[PDB]
Order: C-alpha cells, then structure tokens, then sequence
C-alpha cells in the first residue's frame, strides 16, 4: 500500500523530470545511475519516510520498471524458473521442475506490458506491434521469446518467453529412454562427426526434428553451418550457425520464398553442411546436389515410414522436381550423394524409436541396395501392452563410410561400438 | 573502452550536425572533406585527448560509416582475407589461409548492417529488402556477393563476400589434374576447333566459366569471335576477339542494357562466334538462333548438374523469355541447334572434373535423345579424402560431329582419340 503510492509518486515525478529519449541516451549503468540518484533527490523532496530495505526495494523497482522489463526481471534472474508465460497484464506463470505455476506478479497494466514486449524483442532489432502482432526472436543467451499483441490476443498482449535448457536434445535422453541403445548411440556420433551425408526418414509423430537436432549435435564447431526451415525449431549449439525460413506467399499469391529457393542460395554462401528441416517437395533436387557437389556432412529430415519409403519418396521429390532426369540418373544421384539414413518412428504404444540406421551401398541392379547398420527386433509386448524390443548390429563390420571414419581418426571409435552391440 | 566511446560521441554529434541526405547529395571528395572537417571540430569541441593518428582513424571510421561500406573497409582491403562472412550484426568470419576464423569486428546494429548490405548491392544496380529478401551479385572489383534480408535471416541480415581469385586454367593443366583423359583432351580439341555448337553446362563451384575460357583456345584467330559477358571474367588469347559488357539497370529502373539485346545486336556484328560468358535467362533462345542460323561455333556456358538437366533448364529459359513456342518447337530447336554439351562438376571432396561430353543427336516423339561421349566413372575415396575415378570413352565411333570434323580434316584426330580411350 504505502509503498505502492511512494513508488507511484515517485514515478510521476521522475517522468515529469526525465524524459524517456534523455534516459536511452544514457547506458544502461548510467542511466540507472542517473535514475538513482534523480530518485534520491525526489525522494528527499516528497519527505518520504523509507528504510535502507525499503529504499533500496522503490529504487531497483523504479529503475527496472524505467529501463529493462520491469516486473519479469526477478523472474528472468532465477535458475529454477524455466519458462515465463504473461497472458495479459494481470497474470504470470512460472514453469518450475516442469509444473505449470501461477504467480502473483502483476504488471501495472497492458500498456506497460506492451512496453516490456517491445523493448524484449528490439533487444534483437525486432518490433511488435498492431501492424505486426506476432513476433518471435531468439535473444542471444538462447532464450526463445513469442509475443502476441493486443489486436490478436482478445486478453492482453501475450508473453512466452523459454530459457535455454540444454539437457533436453542429447544423446543422454536417447539412450535412456531406449530410442537407441548405447552402441547405436556411438554409431550415430561417429556418422555426425565424419560428415557422413545424412537424411533421417520419419513416421508422423516420430520426433523426426527432435533427432535431427540431437545429431547436429556432433556437428564440429568451426563448421559454417545453414539451416533451412519453414519455422525455426532447430537450436544447432555451434558458434558458427546461420539460421534461414522460408516465407509463405502473401494472400495474394506473390513474394513467396519457398525452400528451393533457400537451398540454391545457401549453396551461394559458402556452406560446409546444409541442414533443410524438412523436405517436401523439389528442394530435395537441390538439397542432394548439394551433398553430391562438396558440402558433404549436410542432413535433412523427411516423412517416411521405411528406408526404402525414403529412396522411393526422394525420388518421387526430383522428378516432381520438373526436370526431364531418367529414374536411372535420379537413383544414381541419390546413390552418390546419400550415405545414411535413419528411419525413426513412433511404434504401437507410442513409444519413440530408431528403427533403423541403414546405408546406401550402391546401385546394383537398377535398384537401389542399402544395408542396414542398426535394426530394431521386437520381440514382444509388456503384460500392460507396452512394447518391447531390442536394438541389433546386422554386424556388418565394414560400412560403405568406413573410409571417412578411418580419415577423421573415429576409425576405432565405429569398430568398438558397432562391434559390442550383440 | 575510451576509443569506444570518443567513437560513438563523435558519431552522435556528426550526425545530430548533418543530415544524412545532404552528405550523400555531396560527392565523394567533397564529402569527405567536409566530414573531416566536421570530425576535427566536434574533437576539438569535445576534447579528445588522443594522437594525431587516434583522429585520422576516427575521421576514416567516421566517414566508412556515414558513406562507405562500415568495418568492412579493413576487412575488405586486406588480401589473406579469401572471403568474409557477417552472420549478423554481431559475427563477422574470415577465411584466413583457408582457416575460417572469428574476427574481432562487429557492426554497430542489425539495421547498420542492412544499410551496409543495401549500399553494397545498390553500388551494381540492385535492391535488397523485405520486398526482395534475397540479393546475389557480383562487384566491379569482381568479387561476388550474397545478401538475405532479415525475413528469411532469422539472426538478422546475412552478407557473404568471395573474393576474385585468377583461377585460369590450361588444357595441360586439366589433363595433369586428371581433370579429363588425354583422349578427352582430344576430342575436346577438335570439338572446338571445329565450330562445334557448345554448351558447357556445370554447377556450382564447378569452375564452369574457366573450363569456357580454356575451351576457347583451339578458336582459328581469324574467327572473328564476340564475347558477352556479365563482369569481364573471360580472358581469350585470340587476336580479333570484341569483349562486350552487360549494363544492369540503374537504381530508377532505366538505360538496362540486358544479355539478350547484346546477343541480338551481335547477330548484326557480323561475327563467326557469339560466345555467351553465362545464359541465365532468356537470351538462349537468341543464342541458340545464332547457333543454328551460320554461326557455327558459338558456345554458351550454363548452370545445370547433368547434361539433360541442362537440356530441361534451357528449354524452360526459353519459354520463360515470352514467346508462344510451343514445348515440341523449343525441343525441336535445342535438338538442330546445340551438338555438344560439356558437363564441368565439383566431386565431393571438392575436385573439379569433367563428367559428361554429350551430344544432342535427335529427338524422338516428345523426348530428347543424347548420346554421351565421355563419362566419368567414379570408384570409391582414396586414403587422404580425393574421389577416385576415371573417364571412359561410350565406344562411339561415328559422333554427330562427324561431319565438321571432315570439314577441317580433323576426322584423324578425332578417330584417334576415340579409339585410344576406348
């Protein structure tokens, strides 16, 4: 209460006194000082009665509220508090240990959130506001931030903002949850390490984006990596990540920049790995030449159910592609340039896995030949239903990318893992 | 930290002092003079204590940023520096002796960098924006440059710099690098000599333009041969070779001088080859009447990966120029005008050799018919990483060409190469 009205007044006063152009002037440090000190001065003047804790609680709050994001920064500052959730002026919630909280933070009002929201998203040159509603950054600690302005969101401006938890897209969460058993596990790190050119098939709902993120994951960091994606969910950890989406046409058709595009240019700015989020239609054309012509190491993720699905589909891509190419030289092409693919899917009861890690070997016959590196065997069912299997080497001692390994020193490293996989 | 904030005084107060449209109203001398002038009076204002070099170096950065293309400049003036990469405002890498290396070098903001990137593109005609996210060109100096704008950027606007490199190559040094057999080397001998219609099709970083500049060494001098060009790239030896220039459209939209008038002006040169320096548009259909209508021996180099891509890529260029053809008629055309098709490609580990020499023998129903000549057969990596591969003679005995080659009696030659490598 009583602080309540000292830390109005007190805001009055500073806005009657400091313009907000004059404070941006000023640094952040300067300008906090300079609200310090004009704070103290008015404080002197209004003969407000305020102890050291309590001074110093109207201080930190009118600064914050003046410069910074006002009454998010006590949440921003915790560990603990993983993602931050504004739906309107009156309510905030807190994701601790993966539960939803509600928390009694309240902003003054929708203006001031708005504010807040524009000053969070311009910290990265970005602006939100009726003209364009939505925005969504990425601010440079890894924080994800989504906002939603009032025109759209009937409540309130909306605020998501999601903090950088590493853990979550490792091969540790792979293995322990059985996707893929430890040996499948250092296989797959030795095929992301070599630059083996990669294309991860997937069923619906088979967390296909999900494995492609932990795969980049072994990407060296003094690669200069491109990724493609119709709406950016991939959070490559490397330094040297240029991020890329495609934009769908205008309503009235025009201006659109469809991942074909995108691919022909990446190959125009010097990439050592594409990685395309997904691939649906032509792009596949592109995204294979470019593993054909250098850049090898690029990966792109695809809906299938099998391997052989994956080859049949890539090839139905090409020739939807529009050029006059013979199936003989589009399963060529594919032979050249794919080395891996990992089929991942989502079996009976729901569960996540990596069916299959094969590789394609050749053309023989005018068929394409891939064997399988990894195979998943079920042998049955829990007494619940749960399904139950078993990750098995096809022990093929000597992969078509053996010579790569054998190039990076991983050599080793592929012969014990696929070695011990029983 | 001192230097730091001089600098952005210094930038505060010139630009607060004059107008932005003003300067660039001025020229270059003029300009630069009056923002020294203007840098020495705000540090004298201001008092700057530093050497007479601190001021020449701020007086420099001041006018790069006010007119010039910003921190780039010592960039950009180095020559280690192979090429520059600016993945945002706040990234900046250069490829240092083949080392990609993070540079110490950041721009002031995101929308510093757009401005930057605008200038840049704008210095040869073009305009980069959300309207056109997407910008490649090639300077004056001939380095190439690539631009994507924030909407498709996601970290902001992204600007790739690859610097001019000679790269010029003789038929000796093709045939060292095993680039192409000697029996290749042949037979492309007498294809040019011979005023075999060309197309030398290749794809990215396959060197396409330097294989066009070697082949165009088995020319008779007396040919009088004309070459359009986008940037002046091609470096003929020839005595009577006339070297002419596209002009982009300047920033009004006006007195663009495009490939397809220059071609049509050369039919009316009263040339025996019309060498194009690159067909991406619709000036083939243009060419290819000056390949089938006398002059004979005109070659055009082309971006495509296979020589039936290439076919596919010419043929829509040529319904996209405008015209009624129908698709059998534009097919038909290709088959009578082009005879031979070079396919120049780079190899996965990032070699350049020739894959393909077809020629376009027939049409039959709707499909094009093309026989190859010389095919390159690939056979596994070597141990330190280099693909391993050969060429192979097709066996063919009696090539469409047969007849030029009687023409100027190079039939000797050509049956020789033909049947070394058989």
């Amino acid at each position: 209460d009583y602080y309540h009205a000292t830390k109005t007044t007190i805001f009055n006063a500073l806005l009657n006194t400091i313009d907000l152009s004059q404070l941006a002037q000023l640094d952040l440090k300067q300008a906090g000082e300079e609200i310090r000190d004009i704070v103290a001065e008015l404080v002197a003047i209004k003969n407000v009665s305020m102890s050291v804790a309590e001074q110093e609680h109207l201080v930190q709050d009118i600064i914050n509220d003046v410069l910074g994001y006002g009454p998010l920064e006590p949440l921003l500052a915790r560990d603990d508090i993983a993602d931050i959730m504004v739906n309107g002026a009156h309510r905030v919630f807190i994701e601790v240990g993966g539960k939803v909280q509600l928390t009694n933070v309240r902003f003054r009002d929708n203006l001031q959130l708005m504010n807040i929201c524009q000053r969070i998203v311009s910290q990265v040159g970005r602006r939100v506001d009726e003209s364009s509603p939505i925005c969504d950054a990425r601010l440079p600690d890894g924080s994800r931030v989504n906002v939603i302005a009032p025109p759209l969101a009937l409540d309130g401006p909306t605020l998501t903002i999601r903090k950088f938890k590493k853990d979550k897209l490792t091969m540790k969460n792979l293995v322990e949850f059985a996707s893929i058993s430890p040996e499948g596990a250092r296989v797959l790190g030795v095929i992301g390490a070599c630059r083996c050119n990669l294309v991860i098939s997937g069923g619906t709902g088979s967390g296909k984006t999900t494995l492609l993120n932990t795969m980049t994951a072994f990407i060296d960091p003094t690669e200069r990596v491109v990724t493609c994606e119709d709406a950016a969910e991939l959070q490559l950890q490397q330094p040297h990540v240029v991020r890329l989406e495609t934009r769908p046409p205008n309503l009235e058709g025009s201006g659109a920049v469809t991942m074909r595009d995108l691919v022909k240019n990446c190959l125009r700015m010097r990439p050592e790995r594409i990685i395309v989020g997904e691939v649906r239609g032509p792009e596949a054309f592109d995204l294979l030449q470019a593993m054909n012509t250098g850049h090898d190491g690029s990966m792109g993720t695809l809906h299938a159910n099998s391997p052989r699905e994956a080859i049949s589909r890539i090839e139905s891509m090409i020739t939807m592609g529009g050029y006059g190419l013979p199936s003989k030289t589009i399963k060529e092409m594919i032979v050249g340039s794919v080395d891996v693919i990992i089929q991942a899917a989502r079996l009976r009861d729901g569960s996540r896995r990596i069916t299959h890690i094969t590789e394609v070997v050749g053309l023989e016959g005018d068929v394409i030949v891939t064997q399988d590196l990894f195979v998943y065997e079920i042998t049955g069912e829990d007494e619940h239903g749960k399904v139950v299997g078993k990750h098995r080497s096809t022990g093929i001692a000597r992969p078509r990318f053996w010579d790569r390994a054998r190039y990076y020193g991983l050599e080793r490293e592929l012969a014990e893992a696929l070695d011990a996989a029983e």
